[PDB]
């Protein structure tokens, strides 16, 4: 299940609730084609991988969060663990996403 | 100066107002660092070149325009002339931007 972050406070809570699990964050916009293309794949992955936390941030709803993470090319996937940045992926390359998940959990 | 497109009707109005001139449209977001860094360069180009018209579209304010032009990266530059799309440029690559301007104007 890919949880939709409501705001900065909610974002912090989710990163805390993750504990020591890898967190994958999808920064997306509803007007972005590639974002909508990869969203179902992220949902499917999140249903199987109970040991990775999957989040999504709508940049139009959470502009403050988008600005904090230097987002530019969408979708952007940020990889975090224990509240700390590990990696980042620009674009909807599912194979690269899997390689980064494999590396980082 | 770079005119901010207000909506879809305003976009058509600006494209008409440009006459035969090349139009460069900057799709941007206020949360995007690279957009902010190149914005002043576009202002200078706008003030300097009288045979090119420069426009900007805030994707947060005109999500419909963003979707219809299939923006995915910020900033994205669309190059139009007499209503026709000639080229597109993803990212804040000023040299490539200048290149597409000299070529299409």
């Amino acid at each position: 299940m890919v949880y939709q972050v409501k705001d900065q406070e909610d974002f912090t809570k989710q990163l805390n609730e993750a504990g020591n699990k890898l967190v994958v964050i999808d920064f997306y916009a509803t007007w972005c084609g590639p974002c909508k293309m990869i969203a179902p794949k992220l949902e499917e992955l999140s249903q199987s991988m109970s040991d990775v936390v999957f989040l999504k941030v709508d940049v139009d709803e959470c502009e403050d969060i988008a600005q904090d993470n230097q987002i530019a090319c969408m979708p952007t996937f940020l990889f975090m663990k224990n509240g700390q940045k590990l990696d980042s992926l620009s674009g909807a390359n599912y194979d690269k996403l899997l390689e980064l998940v494999e590396k980082n959990k």
